[PDB]
């Protein structure tokens, strides 16, 4: 059960780099002049045969002597750092005293765990070939560092952190709209099961609960996935269901079968649904319902409801063993014609 953490999707306790314009800073998923500059360009390095691979995660920087970049990481439990080292393809690296990387480093807490120096003892020019590190974290470690030196000059440096990750074994895993659309160890997807059957609350009965769709768009033949608002962001989902709510609308699932453990969930109105601005709820709640139990509901968190700008909130609930049937519940607003509900990467763990 592995758990990753982008250094790029955190912050450093401090950061230098090797360029003289001390107005520019270093580049998170970006290569450090590129990005500095506004541009759009990814970070490229040379894997084997002089493959060029293009990276969306990493830290882009100019080397100094040494340019460092540090975080801090007590208490977090890491085990692992890795990482691509190398220098950029988009390096200005038409003279030979440019892109001359003498050593790459990573320092956890003033000791240098790891040096470039046995696998690059001549250190990086522009054409050498990335090296992938995995760096083992001590126990009870507090600081890391990734650090490059320059040499003679700090031309071209641009050197990058491509991919670089710190990395545990969790017992479960904390819940992200990316971690229900990577996937989850025996979370099966809603919309991949057979419902007992399901009711919702539009008039045209021709029309059906949606699978990995929201409601009207996926009933008129679009392919549009599921998108919601997630703290202030829209975010997509490949997976889940779209549905109308009633007074309430059900969804009926049979699991007398299974070792069912858990309900997961973002609920919310998908961004493509019609709305208007209205001091009255969209959707009143929504229950999660074991064998004629409540068991959630988002009133008790919720209590005045959810309109199109509410964020997406996260539903996580216990199922009780031997429960036979399992039941979600949509209930209408009720002063508004807007009640149509999707629920993102909905997924029950089966364990
Ligand atoms: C008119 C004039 O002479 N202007 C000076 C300018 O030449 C000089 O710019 C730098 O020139 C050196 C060679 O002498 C390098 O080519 C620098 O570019 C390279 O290195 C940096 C990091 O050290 C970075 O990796 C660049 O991408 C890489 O191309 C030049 O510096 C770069 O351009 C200038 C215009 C600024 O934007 C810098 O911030 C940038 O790094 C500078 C520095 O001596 O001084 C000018 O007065
Ligand atoms: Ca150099
Ligand atoms: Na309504």
């Amino acid at each position: 059960h592995m758990a990753s953490t982008y250094l790029s999707d955190m912050d450093w306790s401090s950061a230098t780099h090797g360029d003289i314009d001390k107005t520019k800073t270093v580049q998170k998923d970006a290569p450090f002049t590129t990005g500095n500059k506004g541009e759009h360009t990814k970070i490229s390095l040379l894997t084997s045969d002089d493959k060029v691979k293009y990276f969306d995660k990493g830290i882009g920087t100019v080397a100094d002597s040494p340019s460092v970049i540090s975080y801090d990481i007590s208490g977090q439990g890491f085990e692992k750092f890795e990482t691509y080292i190398g220098i950029d393809q988009s390096a200005n690296s038409s003279r030979s005293d440019h892109a001359v990387v003498d050593r790459i480093e990573i320092e956890i807490d003033g000791k240098v765990v790891y040096s470039s120096s046995v696998t690059n003892p001549e250190g990086f020019r522009y054409n050498t070939q990335a090296q992938f590190i995995s760096v083992t974290i001590p126990q009870n470690a507090k600081k890391i560092s990734l650090k490059s030196f320059a040499g003679e000059h700090t031309w071209g440096d641009e050197v990058v952190f491509a991919d670089a990750k710190l990395i545990k074994t969790v017992s479960t895993q904390t819940i992200t709209p990316d971690l229900l659309n990577k996937g989850i160890n025996g979370g099966v997807y809603l919309s991949d099961l057979e419902w007992v059957d399901a009711t919702h609350g539009d008039d045209d009965k021709s029309k059906t609960v949606q699978k990995d769709k929201p409601f009207t768009p996926g009933n008129n033949g679009s392919n549009n996935k599921i998108k919601l608002l997630i703290d202030g962001k829209e975010v997509e989902f490949n997976k889940g269901l779209g549905t109308v709510a009633s007074n309430p609308s059900s969804i009926k699932y049979d699991v007398s079968g299974a070792n069912v453990t858990r309900f997961i969930s973002y609920v919310g109105i998908d961004r493509s649904a019609n709305h208007l601005n209205s001091d009255y709820a969209d959707i009143q709640k929504f229950e999660v319902v074991a064998d004629g139990k409540v068991i959630y509901s988002s009133d008790s968190k919720y209590p005045k409801g959810i309109k199109y700008d509410t964020s997406a909130f996260l539903v996580d609930v216990e199922i009780p063993k031997d429960t036979q049937t399992i039941e979600l519940k949509s209930y209408s607003g009720k002063h508004t014609w807007a009640d149509e509900l999707v629920l993102g990467g909905a997924l029950f763990m089966a364990n």
